[PDB]
């Protein structure tokens, strides 16, 4: 049941911003590993004396990578005279974030009808302000409120090409990589306490709980009116013999933060073939594949949705499959994106729920916890 | 003239250590961009709760990438009980270095006969101590003294496989990339004042000035007994209409530091073909190529050393050529390795001076400054 209670008009996920120590090296690694093109830049070459920011795109997916320059380059500037293209940026905030958390997501950005109104309504409804609305070149309005930990929910609204002050990059420097990723499906946070996190975020957005159906976690999913902006949140479950990966996350991250980004592929088999080709030559590694037992049990579950060929393809790529009462979900998880066992990526493809495809079709793979335990003891039989 | 005045026995360059915010992403970028294999690791998976360190190798070239974990992971440890594999590592030092300089070289490591003696003799002769000698697993001794800025000269000595506590990496995770790079030829520092820098380093090493033959710099080269460890140092020249790139370096780096690493290739044409193939897909970019004028003038200079084919190959790859009275130097420069206009890489190949090849054969490309200015005004003719 969807009460459609959004307190302001939300459109879609707009971009994700990583705070880095060196934006160049992270962006180049991610571009090769995920098949994303260099699309826009804001840095010294565009007059930005404050931060280096590079945008990667694949389909509608936008990854922004930002790092601070020496504060000395901009020490004569004041906020009215800043050369930063993202005026919410702060040298001290960024260094504090990165020294505390390592490489991770600073901003989950969603497009809204009116960022100034979204900010005002959010703060009026309990949101903790992070950066007030600012109009960029009379063209774009950006505002930020706290989401969890040091992650912000960033509102972006356009009167009418990423942000003012960003330049499109030279097509020679812009190689058209594409492994099939097309958009951000959902963004997942880890918190110490799920209840208060849910109460806070649902409180200021009006996002509603999304319909679901011990593995170390409890979780719930907050969703916008059309359920296209999806924000799952996890908490740890303690004293389980096998230590909760949520707890491990919280310790290595120094607290709450973004756990993973799920990226929708238009063809998950092509995406995984292309990413796995590059795992050992600069790209991303994947979690260990489930045993052949798991795939020997997939016929009895989704044999009506995937052929015997497409299930064999799942086995060679290590893809997981789960199923709602409305659709089917193909998913796989990368190993952590950086030094710490914190942030990772999920690749997904959803099958079903056509009207366009409705949001969250197939769920989020909850059933794959117990099926993994089943396949583990069935493999040792 | 070589007085062979080394105050202790120096062997060869051993490794270069980068201090990073995220060692994983920098190492993966560098591996793909330069064709270096993942060789050894020291990180959480090997019991290191202090820093993540990944070693890349190509031939005898060793690049180490290190970043700190949360200090909270090791807060119960003391130096006698540390899990760091490089006991000179300090969380505060590393964060201070990276916040001050961005991505850059922390350690220039050379192998010596006896690291404890090299440290003692160096400090007795004016070297500023950075980390005292420590014996690792009764097997390797490591000690550090200040070189310039926050760069240290690291002494490594073996009684008898990188360092104790480092594990060889899984061959599956270890793809045998190789673009032909084989060793570190020299490592170049930028300082505000060349004289006092030279007096200091030559003072504690006994390194001698290496034989040479306004572009914004003055420079000199310090060399070990057999001139295989080579350490050029630059200072800016001020008031030149065109601002000194050394000065620009010092401003963006927040002072003195390592400017570039020159990596010897066994086949610079293959290396540049392979690196340029990857420039736009995660690798490294190269400085703008010299005009065809420069190459039209190369016949009259090195037409006795390179064929008309090999000179055409230089033109398509943008390779520069210079010549001593003893040998010939092929060289090219990358764009900066990270966000800041600070550190970059040079690829080189030396032709001549065979006895083995003697160090510094062909010089360091000083003549390529004036020849570049000549080719610029000759191209506009
Ligand atoms: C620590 C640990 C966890 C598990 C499962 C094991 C187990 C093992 C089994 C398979 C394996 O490789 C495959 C793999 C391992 N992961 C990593 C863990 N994970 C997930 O994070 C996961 C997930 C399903 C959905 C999602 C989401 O999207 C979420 C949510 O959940 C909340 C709601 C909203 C969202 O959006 C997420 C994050 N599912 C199935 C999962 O398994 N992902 N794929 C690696 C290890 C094991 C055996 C047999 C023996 C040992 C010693 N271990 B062992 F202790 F290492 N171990
Ligand atoms: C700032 C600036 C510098 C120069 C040369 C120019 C000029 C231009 C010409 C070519 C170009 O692309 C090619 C390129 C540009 N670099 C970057 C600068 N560099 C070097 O750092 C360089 C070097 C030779 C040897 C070495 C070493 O190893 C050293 C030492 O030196 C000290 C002793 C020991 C070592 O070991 C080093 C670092 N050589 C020839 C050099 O040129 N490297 N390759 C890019 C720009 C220009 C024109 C025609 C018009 C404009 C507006 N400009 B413009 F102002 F952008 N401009
Ligand atoms: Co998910
Ligand atoms: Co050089």
């Amino acid at each position: 049941k969807n009460p459609k209670s959004d307190k302001f008009k939300v459109k879609r996920f707009h971009h994700i911003e990583f705070w880095c120590g060196d934006a160049t090296n992270v962006a180049r690694r991610f571009s090769w590993g995920l098949g994303m093109r260099f699309s826009a830049k804001s840095d010294l070459s565009t007059g930005n004396m404050v931060h280096a920011s590079y945008l990667l795109t694949s389909g509608d997916l936008r990854f922004l990578f930002t790092a601070p320059y020496s504060p000395s380059l901009s020490a004569g500037e004041i906020k009215p005279t800043t050369t930063a293209s993202i005026p919410s940026f702060d040298h001290g905030s960024c260094r504090s974030f990165f020294s505390s958390h390592g490489l991770g997501v600073r901003a989950v950005a969603i497009e809204v009808e009116d960022a100034e109104s979204a900010f005002s309504i959010s703060v009026a409804n309990g949101a903790i302000p992070s950066s007030p609305p600012i109009v960029l070149n009379e063209a774009v309005t950006i505002a930020e409120v706290k989401l969890y930990g040091d992650v912000v929910l960033r509102y972006v609204s356009y009167k009418a090409e990423f942000l003012p002050g960003f330049e499109r990059v030279e097509d020679a420097s812009s190689f058209p990589l594409d492994y099939g990723i097309r958009r951000l499906d959902h963004a997942v946070g880890n918190v110490p306490e799920l209840g208060p996190a849910l109460t806070y975020v649902a409180g200021f957005t009006g996002f509603h709980q999304f319909a679901e159906f011990e593995s170390g976690l409890n979780s719930a999913v907050l969703a916008s009116n059309d359920e296209m902006v999806l924000l799952p949140i996890n908490e740890p479950v303690h004293g389980t013999k096998r230590k909760s990966q949520i707890q491990t996350y919280l310790e290595h991250n120094e607290g709450a933060g973004l756990q993973h980004l799920a990226l929708m592929s238009e063809d998950i088999f092509r995406t995984l073939r292309e990413m796995r080709k590059r795992s050992s030559i600069g790209g991303f590694d994947f979690m260990p594949s489930p045993p052949p037992t798991y795939y020997q049990n997939l016929k009895k579950r989704v044999g009506d949705v995937l052929s015997d060929d497409q299930i064999k393809e799942c086995e060679e790529l290590g893809i997981l499959v789960d199923r709602d009462d409305q659709g089917t979900l193909l998913q796989i998880f990368t190993k952590p994106l950086g030094d710490r066992p914190t942030i990772f990526i999920e690749i997904i493809q959803r099958v079903g729920c056509m009207m366009y495809q409705s949001g969250g079709c197939g769920g989020f793979g909850k059933g794959n916890f117990s099926e993994l335990f089943k396949s583990i003891e069935e493999y040792e039989k």
